[PDB]
This record gives structure tokens, C-alpha cells and sequence, in this order.
């Protein structure tokens, strides 16, 4: 049962092979990534005499006409950016071949699920937390210009790269999911951890989900663990009411899928939906503080940064209050780029 010539394999994916020469120019060192889009290899170019990455889209229309609108974005931002400044990935050219669109980037390093891995999910420091969040709240304010208005809609420790394996600078990847304030094009979206109240309730976007996201991500990169680790759309909900209580009147209000977490009494209030048989699962709404996720008087998550620098009681009040803001159910109110950067949380040295 041959596919696309016998190039492909039963899932829409180009199979690789190591040592092969593309259009007598690109050598497949190797397979470095794989995802929903397909696949991304290693390769030496002989013409610019570099390493790149080229990310090579699945051989099916849906998955194509997507990474085409990965091209013009990243074209689009490539443009303004033309230093590779704001940290997002480079795009470097793209070319058809046996019938993949293939994207070529420059070469990067480790992701940060990968370097909470390295730690075995102990987490990394706060000042290192820091200058991820600066960065990406940076990324994230250059995002957000006009011109640009774009919203990435699948960040996640993943689709964040170091530049280099022994430094502290980034690059934001994979836009595949990635649309313009206007043209919104689908329903459920994000990663489910990192996934906001917004997505969840079926309600319309914009930016502001990313916040959520970076907020989420932040969490996670210090204290090694999903602060919302949901097993699906329900359970995620749950999650998010256990540490932050249940979602205000207004937007419930508006949700049309409110009622697949939520009923609405007679008096007007909202509450979870009523449960089962004495079963309790999650804690009480608004009972998972924060304040003790992040051991912000405990010596850190799990008490292990006691008594080291940079850990003090009130860079974590800061960067708890920074969070907070980040994890505003109301998307009109949840801190933007411009003024997160501004936040006590970055007072320097
Ligand atoms: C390790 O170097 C790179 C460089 C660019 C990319 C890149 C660019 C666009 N989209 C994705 Cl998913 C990308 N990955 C994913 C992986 N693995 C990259 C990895």
C-alpha cells in the first residue's frame, strides 16, 4: 500500500533518511522534532555553508494551506525584525519538495520542557524565570504591534528555544497555529495546560490568551510542574477553579459553553456543576493558593531553594503578583505587554 510514491509513510510524514542529499544542496544530518505539522531534520546547507533546521510540513492540503499561513506570518514578522532581534525564529527560505512544504530555519537549541527535564523537573532559578518572562513578555509586546497584531495561540515550554545551550537567550517557534486579531479561524485551540478560560468557555479571543499561556508556562518553569495539568476540558476547568475560584457572573454570562463546567442558580450566581454519590476530586474553589504552589514563605516550591540568593520572600511576592495579573479571567483586564515589563518584577539590580 505505496504512499505518495512510497516517500511518505501511512500518516501524511516524509520518511527520513540520514546522509540524504536535497536538491544538491541540503545533507539530512537527522530527525531532531516531530508534532501535529509534521516533522523537523537537521541539515547542513552547502551553499551558505551553515546548519539549519528544516521543518517539513505533512503531504495533506489541510496541513499545507496551515504552514502556508506559517510562511506569510513569519515573513511578516522577519520583515519588521530584520536584526533577528525579537526573538522569534528566523526564517531563512522554503521550497516544495516531493511534494512537502518544507520550511527552512536556523539552527537552535534545547526548549525549555527539555531543560526542566535536565533539572529532573526541579525547576530552574527565579532569576532565570525572570529573564525568560522579560523576554517573552518583550516577544509578546513586539507581537502585539498593530502592524502585526498577532496572536500565537500554542505557546508552551516546547515551542520555546534557547538560543544557545549555555545561555539565557530565546526564540519563540511554530506558528503554525498562529492567526491575526480578524481572521480567527477555529475553536479549540492551545495546548490544554495552557489553555485560558476564554478557549475553554467557547467564547471569542484575542491576544490575551497568550498572556495566559506565558502565565501558566512561568509557573511551570520554576516549580517543574503543569500549574494546570487537565486531562481534558473538564478536568482542566476544575483545575484552574481549585487556585483561582470560580469565573465572575459577566463572563459566565456570556459563555456559550458555561454550562459543560458551570450551573447558573436561581439567584444569579454561578457554581460548578453539581457532582456525584459523595465523590469529591478537586479542592474547594479558590482553596489552591498560589501563595503556597510557589512556597512564597516556605523557602520556595518545595522548599528547595531555603536559604538561597535571589529567592527572598519578596521576589517571590513580586513574581506572584506578576501572575496573578497574567491569570485575569476578564481578558480587558488581564496585564498587557506593555505594562507587565513595567512590573515591579523586573526592578533591577
Ligand atoms: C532545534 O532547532 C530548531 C530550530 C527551529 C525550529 C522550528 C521552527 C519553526 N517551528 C518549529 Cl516546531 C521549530 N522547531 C521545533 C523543533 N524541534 C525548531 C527547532
Amino acid at each position: 500500500k505505496v504512499y505518495n510514491d512510497g516517500y511518505d509513510d501511512d500518516n501524511y510524514d516524509y520518511i527520513v533518511k540520514n546522509g540524504e542529499k536535497w536538491m544538491d544542496r541540503y545533507e539530512i544530518d537527522s530527525l531532531i522534532g516531530k508534532g501535529s505539522f509534521g516533522q523537523v531534520v537537521k541539515a547542513y546547507d552547502r551553499v551558505e555553508q551553515e546548519w539549519v533546521a528544516i521543518k517539513i510540513i505533512k503531504n495533506k492540503k489541510a496541513f499545507l494551506n496551515q504552514a502556508q499561513i506559517e510562511v506569510r506570518l513569519l515573513e511578516l514578522m522577519n520583515k519588521h525584525d530584520t536584526e533577528m532581534k525579537y526573538y522569534i525564529v528566523h526564517l531563512k527560505r522554503h521550497f516544495m519538495f516531493r511534494n512537502h512544504l518544507c520550511l527552512v530555519f536556523e539552527m537552535l537549541s534545547y526548549n525549555l520542557y527539555d531543560l526542566l527535564r535536565n533539572t529532573n523537573f526541579r525547576g530552574v532559578s527565579l532569576n532565570l524565570t525572570r529573564k525568560f518572562a522579560q523576554q517573552m513578555c518583550t516577544a509578546l509586546l513586539f507581537l502585539a504591534t498593530p502592524e502585526l497584531s498577532i496572536i500565537h495561540c500554542d505557546l508552551k515550554p516546547e515551542n520555546i528555544l534557547l538560543c544557545n545551550p549555555k545561555r539565557s537567550a530565546i526564540k519563540i517557534v511554530d506558528f503554525g497555529s498562529s492567526c491575526q486579531l480578524g481572521q480567527r479561524i477555529y475553536q479549540y485551540i492551545q495546548s490544554r495546560f495552557y489553555r485560558s478560560p476564554e478557549v475553554l468557555l467557547g467564547m471569542p479571543y484575542d491576544l490575551a490568551i497568550d498572556m495566559w499561556s506565558l502565565g501558566c508556562i512561568l509557573v511551570e518553569m520554576h516549580t517543574g510542574e503543569p500549574l494546570f495539568s487537565g486531562a481534558n476540558e473538564v478536568d482542566q476547568m476544575n483545575k484552574i477553579v481549585e487556585v483561582l475560584g470560580i469565573p465572575p457572573a459577566h463572563i459566565l454570562d456570556q459563555a456559550p459553553k458555561a454550562r459543560k463546567f458551570f450551573e447558573k442558580l436561581p439567584d444569579g450566581t454561578w457554581n460548578l456543576k453539581k457532582t456525584k454519590d459523595g465523590k469529591r476530586e478537586y479542592k474547594p474553589p479558590g482553596t489552591r493558593k498560589l501563595h503556597n504552589i510557589l512556597g512564597v514563605e516556605t523557602g520556595g516550591p518545595g522548599g528547595r531553594r531555603a536559604g538561597e540568593s535571589g529567592h527572598t520572600v519578596a521576589d517571590y511576592l513580586k513574581f506572584k503578583d506578576l501572575i496573578l495579573r497574567m491569570l485575569d479571567y476578564d481578558p480587558k483586564t488581564r496585564i498587557q505587554p506593555y505594562y507587565a515589563l513595567q512590573h515591579s518584577f523586573f526592578k533591577k539590580t
